[PDB]
């Protein structure tokens, strides 16, 4: 037998960083969870008890903190690229570094209508993420995403005209609730190295902002024919607004809210045009995916 | 043997309600999770297989949905009072109804700077809750709360002057991070019944808003001597602003962020005045509680 | 305003301990999560920024580890009593210690039919817990429990004869699934101090074993009229088998498994006597509670 | 723009099935969570609001329950193959079905030393899973796994000889705790269709049992040089025992248990040979992966 694939490293590394402007007093905080997994000429650690090839995961952890001390942690695309590049440059025998970063929200508080210099609120469990794959000889591949953006619209969602056969019980509808948790990923053009990533730094925050804005506005404004049709519109708009993106992927649960027929109780009318009280369904859920690229 | 205490009912009942203004087109959504547990002359269901005394939990579920259809679901203090009152009035042998409501956030989206008529975002996992105990002959006891309000300040927190003995390793500090998940509860004067609750309806939303505002502003502005000292200030302010409250309770974790000494690596300075990168600690955590009333 | 109640301390303290028999080579492991909250003459920490009265939560953490090093950690009733007693004896101004322990399962592996001397499996997420309240002048109050014991029986559960009115849709049944997560608590006679707790040490493991055995056998063998009727039988049996218990409490969710009518599809029969495929319901759930004592 | 990838279906479908032997009275229960996602000529649902190509996710749910009624649900490899095959055969335009099944444990209770005919315990949160990809023209690709198997050994784990440089603080050790949550996957030879899957049915349960047995025995008995070295031994043994497997993958967290130096307190010795009390670390964690195949 032989090792066909291997990677290893440190997961779930929580990291906070503060920036303090001593002139203005304004402080800014960043909090992440980081995973770094390495690949390379490490097979003998598995096959021969050869630990000499292992950069200890504890050392990978130390390196994450050191790198955060010595570099900006924002945008996460940049920090992940710096971190991944470090491992392939420092260790001859390491040939790929796979860096995942989850960024947690710390939004500055407004107190009495004024932004506070050092107090923050977790205003959403929504995350901003990156997956940065630094592969020796093959540059830097970056996937950026937003996830855990939970939304609901109470009308202007429809679902009719779907296939009907002997397995079908679902009624067509022209007016339903639509709710989802948005997971949206944009995949960047391959970058040749850290210089090229740095050269595009402003585009990372700008493209995240675009993706979020497009997601919310399209969700709110599209009189939706289906989750499929709405998510495609989001993706095509994001592609149109950043040429350095190659694809946009959405993964959307359809978090169902069922009508409750109450007509058995005193003829109460709570369906169709009279539907006011609904039963949110925890499970099961539709799950709708697509990846959109350019033609 | 004998039944010393008993209660039973339906937990984890998810409820959505929509209000539609047909004139303006503006829709407003509410989402809750409800628990109703009943007490009364039910001991024989336990001791003698006497199901005649059991209002089925399935029926309690139905009743929650019917009550939501026929009544406002806001403020939750009112809805819980209506719901609890129903059970003690409808069923002679039921003498208490214990209603817990967790309200989930659905905040109206702003799209292109304008509030959208039917689209919403879960802008925080923060909850607004009530515990409404309707006890026959003993009125309606209401505890209101906010929970899951997660905050951090990056300075203007201190902790020195604490007891030091042979069990103590903690260094005094004059400048640390403070982060918590706020759970704040205000306990209302007993209400005689549903008329008295209704007579105070505006005070419920107003007092929740006050509690939240005071919590945030005191957290942001207090140069904190301890979690104890800061939370007491919050409680005393809330009591001063609503005379129909009897007590305010806080339960606050101290979610520790540890400095990381990096001086072993190239003399890097990351402690004290040079501390920028910290290790958030998932566990353990301080847990600080108090209940404040009037003297 | 004034402090009506206060307690504080360290929560979520994970603790492992190993015992090594050097003669036999057999090792035995224990893993817990511990919370210790203190009460006493601490109000000035809240009202006056007086930290002198605070035994730091960090010190409470240290004390938990030191106490585990210097004492047995089993049975948890004993360890919690030692730990709580320490705080009220060491600190004049501390008058109560509230110790919660969750014990995690590490069951010794059997390999090739033989117990392994140092390898263990988390064979269930079931917990064994204690709540030990050491109150100066008022002895030691202990509540022991098992929780997270998840069970299902596929028949020999019934539910008929319940109240039927205009809120009722539930069909009577003479054959249904019953599934629950058992939370069972036994409350000990007050103990005067640590000598009296020690004098009863064997009874702690024995009573936990009895409670678990009775729970499982009664669940399996009772042709159940209701959750109420079955849980009462469990409680009365446990009381009969340990006179140093005063009460037994159960809290049981009714984790519903719904029939699925498939007769719309090719006349498939999947209800009543033909019911084979069911839809487990995540929510809502019945929740049934009682506390049984002696007459 | 154009659809580069798309799949959709129903996730989180909870399914229970009972088998009743009317002769013996013995009942046997199965509980799963199922996801089915479809691919095919569905792009127009995204690009043109063409719902005619969508088999509704609600219908996919119905189909899961119908298929469970009409077929065995065990082994899960077979059930998933039947279910996936159904969609590609029934719907001309559907060309792949991706079926994920998580099997939940319901282990028969032993009461008074005898197996009970209809009562079960969730004896572990360990899962048995399958991923069955039925792709038209490309047969049936099955990945089987066990996951959530949580283990600890208290000695006979070592970690020394790893790379040491300016990023390294970790001390070498010749005696440490090793704990992990095992996720082990075996990938089957491609099967041509449902006849070939059926022809190998006994091998599914047998290979799962082998994988579990090998995992536990190797973990317990290997005086481990590293997680890497131990997991490789597991994989090579499983490959040697089933020739219809092509690869075995492990993904193992290193769930760290740190020594606690207590020498600052009364010279207490709790490190090295005297280490008895440890601090389990919730995060971060090493994460070690490999895929082993034949040479
Ligand atoms: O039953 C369904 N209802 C749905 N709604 C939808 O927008 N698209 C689907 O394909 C669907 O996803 O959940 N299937
Ligand atoms: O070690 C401690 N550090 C703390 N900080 C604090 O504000 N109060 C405490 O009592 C303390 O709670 O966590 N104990
Ligand atoms: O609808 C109900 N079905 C139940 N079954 C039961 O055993 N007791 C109840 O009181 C009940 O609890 O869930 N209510
Ligand atoms: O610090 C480390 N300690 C480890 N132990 C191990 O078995 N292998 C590693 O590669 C290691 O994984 O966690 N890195």
């Amino acid at each position: 037998s032989a090792v066909k694939a291997a990677r290893y490293g440190k997961d779930n590394v929580r990291v906070y960083k503060v920036h303090k402007d001593e002139k203005t007093g304004v402080q800014t905080v960043y909090e992440m969870t980081v995973c770094v997994l390495l690949e390379g000429e490490i097979e003998t650690s598995y096959t021969k008890a050869d630990n000499s090839v292992i950069v200890a995961t504890d050392s990978i952890k130390n390196t994450i903190y050191i790198t955060a001390k010595q570099n900006p942690v924002t945008p996460p695309e940049l920090f992940g690229s710096i971190l991944g590049t470090h491992f392939i440059e420092k260790y001859n025998h390491i040939h790929a570094a796979h860096v995942n970063i989850v960024c947690h929200r710390w939004t500055r508080m407004d107190i009495d209508g004024k932004p506070h210099p050092h107090s923050f609120i977790r205003d959403s469990e929504e995350k901003r993420n990156v997956q940065v794959d630094v592969v020796e000889g093959k540059g830097i591949d970056i996937k950026s995403s937003l996830s855990g953006l939970t939304v609901l619209k109470s009308t202007n969602s429809q679902f009719w005209g779907f296939l009907r056969d002997e397995y079908t019980t679902l009624k067509e509808t022209w007016d339903r609730i639509l709710s989802t948790d948005v997971d949206a990923t944009w995949q960047w053009k391959n970058f040749s190295g850290l210089q090229e990533v740095r050269s595009h730094v402003p585009k990372f925050d700008a493209t995240w902002a675009t993706a979020r804005e497009v997601t919310l506005k399209t969700f709110a404004e599209d009189n939706s024919a289906s989750v499929q049709a709405t998510m495609y519109k989001m993706a095509e708009q994001i592609l149109a607004r950043q040429q350095l993106i190659e694809t946009v992927e959405y993964s959307l649960p359809n978090k169902h809210y069922f009508e409750i027929d109450l007509s058995w109780h005193k003829g109460l009318q709570n369906t169709g045009k009279n539907a006011e009280v609904f039963a949110p369904q925890s499970d099961p859920n539709g799950l709708i995916k697509c990846t959109v690229g350019r033609s």
